[PDB]
């Protein structure tokens, strides 16, 4: 297994993946904050304070009550300052002709500020082809949702294999996966895993949690995505540090 | 087979489905306009002119460059005047805790103006449970995506069956399907079919077209969803009338 820093140099690495892997190695973090808040001020205060602890900040722009493109300008300033990527977890999942407009346009102009987006594979490869028309010229990357953390997920077996094939056939734009585990044997692909908490359990709407040690160390993923385990804690900085140290040590132990 | 007007009276009918079926019968239309435009003025001018010809107007609010909640107030005025439902084709597809916020909140406040939304079933039933927390109190309905019109769709076989079971187990909120065909034998459920044009073909991003006669008459669906076949035509009113007459006659011929 190569280190994150060595994977950043792989011949077929995507530039967005390379940038991410280099800052993960530099900062000793494989934590993605899931900034699931409704106030711009809270989003930005979290991004500033937790920026040094994270490799990535994941947004849901469509829950932000006071969204403006100026909020996103300020978030980019923090991402550049503290060195993390912005991942809009939009889960594009329509026909190619529709998703290109949803990615470039409307109020959110997602492609203008998001380093990474993601897509469901269920609609077939046209979803990727439509997003790539906007994202390739803008030097962006995309993650495919190969496995989901929720109870009753149908993203198993042949579905997961289809996601891996779609990614591997669109490597110009697709840089990895949302998954619960390593799903590709190709080290150029990232694996990002949500459904992570230090304690066992779930929520009352189908979320299921596994620990950083389980998903990084045993299941072979690269990055943990953590929302409520950090955002519901009183001291979100120390919570982020706990998650960072857990994910980083699990990675080091698996690298050996 | 019961008429639309008789299905509107079925004991287990959802109120939103009943309202829709009654106005379909009254107006002799089973056409849903896919209003895939980026200008509010064009959206509203289409809704006004085509309102008498349609049972439903399908939106993608996230491609509207000049979205405001006031645009949606004006769209509701037209929907009430001309008697059609508003369907936001948001394709919710996240964990339950996330989709409830995406449905109620953010800039779009979708639940405040959309009679209908839809969801992908891949994340498991938590997607429906989260949307129902917001939609049931607001008297809304939801469609589940059981089949997709795009090339490479993975919404086949066991996936389609899982969508039908999920709908049938959440009938308080789920009123039907996006599908290419009749997928449920229960007449309380609606079937809405996109990927429709009078002429054969597709697009260059995986869209595939079938005719109104095929999807209503042979495949047993209830409603056709038509975008470019109407919106790219010069005279969008006469195009809508052609599609309305095609879908309505195919329905009458199958009812016999
Ligand atoms: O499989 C997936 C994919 C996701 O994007 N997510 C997202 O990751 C976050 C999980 O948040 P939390 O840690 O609070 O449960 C949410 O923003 C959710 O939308 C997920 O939980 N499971
Ligand atoms: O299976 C599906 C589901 C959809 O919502 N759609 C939507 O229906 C519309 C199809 O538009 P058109 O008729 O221009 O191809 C688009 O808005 C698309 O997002 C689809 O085409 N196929
Ligand atoms: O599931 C378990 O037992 C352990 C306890 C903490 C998280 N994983
Ligand atoms: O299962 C639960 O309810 C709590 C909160 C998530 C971790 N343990
Ligand atoms: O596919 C076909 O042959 C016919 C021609 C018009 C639409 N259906
Ligand atoms: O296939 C095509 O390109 C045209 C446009 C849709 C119907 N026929």
């Amino acid at each position: 297994e190569l280190s994150f820093g060595a994977r950043a140099e792989l011949p077929r690495i995507h530039p967005v993946a390379s940038k991410l892997l280099r800052l993960m190695q530099k900062k000793e973090t494989n934590l993605c904050l899931s900034a699931d808040v409704s106030l711009a001020r809270e989003l930005l205060q979290l991004a500033d304070a937790l920026g040094p602890s994270i490799c990535m900040l994941k947004t849901h722009v469509d829950i932000l009550n006071d969204f403006t493109l100026d909020v996103m300008k300020e978030l980019i300033t923090l991402a550049k300052c503290h060195e993390f990527l912005i991942f809009e977890d939009r889960k594009f999942a329509d026909i190619g002709n529709t998703v290109k407009k949803q990615y470039e346009g409307g109020i959110f102009k997602i492609a203008s500020w998001a380093d990474l987006v993601n897509a469901h594979v269920v609609p077939g490869s046209g979803v990727v082809k439509g997003l790539q028309e906007v994202g390739l010229p803008l030097h962006r990357g995309c993650l495919l949702i190969a496995e989901m953390s929720s109870t009753g997920s149908l993203a198993t077996g042949d579905y997961t294999r289809a996601a891996v094939r779609m990614a591997e056939e669109h490597s110009e734009f697709v840089v990895g996966f949302i998954s619960g585990s390593r799903v590709s044997m190709k080290p150029e692909f990232l694996h990002l895993t949500p459904g992570v908490q230090l304690e066992a359990g779930g929520d009352n709407l189908g979320q299921q949690y596994n620990s950083p040690q389980e998903v990084i160390g045993k299941r072979g993923s690269d990055i943990i995505i953590v929302g409520r385990g950090i955002i519901s804690a009183a001291d979100r900085l120390e919570a982020a540090e706990m998650y960072r140290k857990a994910a980083w040590e699990a990675y080091l132990s698996r690298l050996g």
